[PDB]
DNA sequence: GCCGGTCGACCGG
DNA sequence: GCCGGTCGACCGG
DNA sequence: GCCGGTCGACCGG
């Protein structure tokens, strides 16, 4: 992680920050420009490393004028896994140009990208409302994570990228929201066999950053293989539980 | 529908109206509610607004048990009730606020009949996938409660689509669509399991040819739900298991 | 490949070359970029006449030099390869009435367009697509024909004898004639056989764009055949199931 | 030319 | 301490 | 995405 080395500084700068409330306080809509606040800070203390996912792509393509077309542009990633996780559509990659750059995309894997010496850190910011105790938020697609681990193995890319999370806690205070806490955690540091997969909630992994464990002490290849086992096991578990919950109780009506 | 009769009045006040740019379409939902609250004052209610009034019109009714009785309907209670603790802890000093998962955005009630209005905003500047409409699971339970309690003329679930786009420093509505759930072919509703088990469709394209009974609608959907759930149990193996069974070992 | 070492020239001679619009009519089927194929042959012969035949043309030469060989048996035995037989031999009645006064002709269903051999055979098949429109992958070759080819390859063990390559010639309308703007070369036995798509409805044909065809297969030619069959069989079973769920159930309500 | 995955973040009738 | 639906609305490595 | 349907005509261990 490029952020961890200076986390204590981010936590310090965030605690106390305020943001004008939408004037609902729930939902992706009433999210938190707190992530914009994180970006602004990472852009200041790590300007040569901080990139919005769409910002990195625009940059990558800008320094390759001779390379045109999606085919030629995809090879620019020089990594099948990073291509899977960062890339944009075919027509979008084909139609890219100086007067038609990439913009924010709702389903982009990462909020902030940090690159240094061919090493990428996919950071995803999670904002939480402390005023209440809610369910763990969506972290990342368990299915997308499964494909990632599959591609890591097939390509032997166990030393290239990390997927980290930064949780920023806030509470209402008058006519604005105020940050009260923060917490950092790396995905590949937790126990892969203990990640809860909420199938209904877009097959998303879920947990509050402040609770995640960081005791995994094996290699990255083992983490991937272990995750895939847990993923396949849970997929079969869901397939069976769906019948007992969405079929059995409704057969009497047919 | 209590809105169908004035759909053109709602559309006329929406199309062309601009709002200062900063969900992003929320501003248009407030315009609908405000309109209804001024043209159907005695029928328009925010879901949480209805609950407070209901509880406020019966102060001598304390406790979750007695309060849950106030709905006089199992199906409606399932669709509108908040929570046991929330229902118990309710008070004139601790009212019900809006909740992200409330079934409806707007409630129109009259003659003991309820209309659950859910309005969907859409950025016409993009050609996206069909949005989430309503949980297929929540619909199934609802249909089950309709059968067990024989409530086929109590409520309707309708959707209003508000199309908008960014124009300069403002947002502007460009078109509107209306449709009724119980008027579409239940066996045709697409159920996106991964997407919160929600049924998805563009209000604009939603068919309205159904001419059967409300009971037949309920039974039909339930059959469609079960079958799809079974089919999904198979799809999961062929997509989330079979292709990864070569890494486990 | 024999033309591969000379692909640069071809790619350069083709691009820019133009041909009038086929009878000023439609631009599909056999009548569209057919003349281009001729242009490719006009070069592969004017620079490699030592080993460039147009399918039937070779067959005409395979004979003649064997007058004592007539009517089935001997004539069918001429091909010391059961595989090359299945991919180049004409009909029985056709390989009977052969003579100097009745030479073979170009047949619409011939496997290869141009044949280059030098013991080792290269079955070249040209492809042309209107780049002025995003279209579907064209029919490459018969999946069934390829399956029989692989089987026969294993049986008599001939994992070294012939190659199946394709040459793409992209063209676009320009005035009263069509012009080439690009070219793409690829070799069938160099891609992932388990990846090849089989369109059963489209004549059980393998479909893909020469330009996008991969060329990185790890293994011998033998491993390919083994691999393909495993793939072709699977798809066939899948097709059998798909048919019932699309051409049977959907209309079972009308009977 | 049909089909469906992803991001965001919420409590318990 | 553990389990898991619901709303919103997005295009094609 | 991935996935696949059409029009035009041809002869045969
Ligand atoms: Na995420
Ligand atoms: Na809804
Ligand atoms: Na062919």
């Amino acid at each position: 992680s490029f952020i961890k080395p200076i986390y204590q500084d981010i936590n310090s700068i965030l605690i106390g920050q305020k943001v004008k409330r939408p004037k609902t306080l729930s939902g992706h809509a009433a999210g938190e420009p707190f992530e914009k606040l994180v970006y602004k800070f990472l852009k200041e203390n790590l300007s040569d490393l901080t990139f919005k996912q769409y910002e990195y792509l625009n940059d990558l393509f800008m320094k390759n004028p001779a390379i045109i077309g999606h085919e030629a542009r995809y090879k620019l990633f020089n990594s099948p896994t990073l291509l899977f996780l960062l890339s944009r559509g075919k027509a979008a990659t084909e139609n890219w140009s100086i007067e038609n750059l990439f913009e924010e995309k709702q389903n982009d894997t990462a909020d902030i990208l940090l690159v240094k010496d061919q090493f990428y850190e996919l950071l995803d910011v999670k904002t939480r409302n402390i005023s209440k105790s809610a369910q763990a938020p969506n972290i990342i697609s368990a299915y997308k994570l499964a494909q990632t681990c599959a591609k890591m193995i097939d390509n032997k890319e166990f030393d290239l990228f990390d997927i980290n999370y930064l949780e920023v806690d806030w509470e209402l205070n008058g006519e604005d929201l105020v940050c009260v806490s923060t917490s950092f955690a790396e995905l590949f540091k937790s126990e892969p066999s203990e990640l809860y997969i909420n199938w209904a909630a877009a097959m998303q992994i879920q947990f509050h950053v402040r609770d995640l464990d960081q005791g995994f002490n094996g290699t990255r290849e083992e983490w991937a293989k272990s995750y895939l086992k847990h993923f396949v096991t849970q997929a079969e578990q869901r397939a069976i539980s769906m019948i007992d919950k969405f079929v059995k109780p409704f057969k009497k009506y047919i």
